[PDB]
């Protein structure tokens, strides 16, 4: 399991203070598309070992982190490079699309 399981006390440590690329996934259990991308995040964390880490925050369990990044709509994928939000993607996507997002924004 490569996926970091974030919280609101661990958000600053796990993400804001990381030395590298962190892909936060804001999601919730009732959200179908969130659930649709979850098997995919697994594939990504594997394929992007050593190029980024994948992390996940559940906004109902951890309700005070998401309005800080103006999230209104899930799933939202933020790419952070050293605690700075390099890139935003709202709603769901496929593997190929997610690759593209990452390759294009990792560079």
């Amino acid at each position: 399991d490569k996926i970091i399981h974030l919280t609101e006390d661990s958000f600053d440590t796990d993400v804001l203070k990381a030395d590298g690329a962190i892909l936060v996934d804001f999601w919730a259990e009732w959200c179908g598309p969130c659930k649709m991308i979850a098997p995919i995040l697994d594939e990504i964390a594997d394929e992007y070992q050593g190029k980024l880490t994948v992390a996940k925050l559940n906004i109902d369990q951890n309700p005070g982190t998401a309005p800080k990044y103006g999230i209104r709509g899930i799933p939202t994928l933020l790419l952070f490079k050293n605690g700075e939000v390099a890139a935003t993607k709202v709603g769901a996507l496929s593997k190929g699309q997610l690759k593209e997002f990452l390759d294009a924004n990792l560079a």
